């Protein structure tokens, strides 16, 4: 989900900067090459759900609401994106495609934002 | 990959008929709502790694080459499918994506056809 994709980067933005005043729409957009319009459709759902908050200056700047902690990947993905059948497979394999969707689910659960936002590399 | 799910199916199968002679591919295309062409792009690499064989006198009829426990999920796929990079996300959330990846390979690796076939159902 592109859409799930680009929040997830917003909110790894944020989190960098957690209790440090706030990220302005226009730099993350320019940032991450999106138009700030599309940026607002991310900015909508997340802020919806109480994870993010505008601060009344900026004409458009942004900070995490709730701690990066106590957010998951997961939580961020299912927010933007959603929480295909083919009749003639077996239930052996719709069970396989089962097990594999968990998979993916599971490392995205057990991910939090502050681990994103503390990943070390160079 | 359609491909790749519907040549596990095809493996399948084949797999819950091992040294019981063979199937055609009129009834595996019939059996699984595809055309004989289409299937027959399946069937050629499947031939090609020499994990299935036909049989002389069938017009079209298959067997596993190699036996069900020898083949895994994974094994399939990449044979039919394949052994997106988006330049500003953040190394985390690039590592992230391997992580579901490799999660997903997993799955698929340590799943033998052995075992789709022998899945209890009802």
């Amino acid at each position: 989900s592109t859409k799930g994709r680009y929040g997830l980067t917003l909110m790894i933005s944020l989190a960098k900067k957690e209790g440090q005043g706030c990220i302005s729409l226009k730099s993350i957009a320019e940032e991450n090459n999106l138009s700030d319009l599309y940026l607002e459709q991310l900015v909508g759902p997340l802020r919806n759900a109480g994870l993010i908050r505008s601060v009344r200056g900026a004409k458009g700047g942004y900070q995490l609401r709730v701690p990066a902690e106590e957010i998951s990947a997961g939580d961020i993905i299912r927010l933007l994106e959603g929480p295909e059948s083919i009749e003639s497979e077996p239930p052996a394999q719709k069970q396989l495609w089962i097990r594999m969707r968990d998979a993916v689910r599971d490392v995205l659960d057990n991910t939090t934002l502050k681990y994103l936002a503390e990943y070390v590399d160079t």
